[PDB]
């Protein structure tokens, strides 16, 4: 079980990236679909 003791500063980076892409995409159907 992590302990959130120590975390790479460059996975949390990626993280970021993967979510605001990610919601993105969810956006652009939802508009381009349910405009």
């Amino acid at each position: 079980m992590n302990i959130t003791s120590q975390m790479n500063k460059t996975i949390i980076g990626v993280s970021v990236l993967s979510v605001l892409v990610v919601s993105v995409v969810a956006v652009l159907v939802y508009k381009f679909y349910f405009h």
